[PDB]
């Protein structure tokens, strides 16, 4: 199983070592309650962690290449919304360099 070895990654991001990029990423986006116009017309699609948590819980995703297209979305959103030079991109990419080392292991 796949889906199960997936699972334990996601135990890990919320557990301690990668928490820290996990409650920024955690909480989404409400546009509509916040009130950021721009980034439903830049990005149009959304996605954060929390869910992700829903379609895992749910199996919306039945096999690892949609949890990681998914992640790579949620990235590269980030990137395209706010340039290089925060703290907020930085951590993303902190996450994108874990996540690539993990993915060779996937592979059964």
């Amino acid at each position: 199983e796949q889906l199960k070895h997936c699972n334990v990654i996601l135990k890990e991001l919320l557990s301690k070592k990668h928490a820290a990029y996990a409650w920024p990423f955690y909480k989404p986006v409400d546009a509509s309650a916040l009130g950021l116009h721009d980034y439903h017309d830049i990005i149009k699609h959304p996605m954060d962690l929390s869910t992700v948590k829903r379609k895992m819980e749910n199996r919306d995703y039945r096999d690892a290449q949609e949890f990681a297209a998914d992640v790579r979305l949620m990235f590269s959103n980030c990137y395209k919304y706010n340039p290089p030079d925060h703290d907020v991109v930085a951590m993303a990419r902190k996450l994108q360099d874990v996540f690539e080392f993990r993915y060779a292991k996937m592979p059964d």
